């Protein structure tokens, strides 16, 4: 929390929960992308 006025960030989702798990999986095969 630096500093981020306007806009707070309360209560969760789990539209929100279901996609930062989801991009976490992808974000994981796409960090151990094809480099040889």
């Amino acid at each position: 929390a630096p500093l981020e006025p306007v806009y707070p960030g309360d209560n969760a989702t789990p539209e929100q929960m279901a996609r930062y798990y989801s991009a976490l999986r992808r974000y994981i095969n796409m960090l151990t992308r094809p480099r040889y």
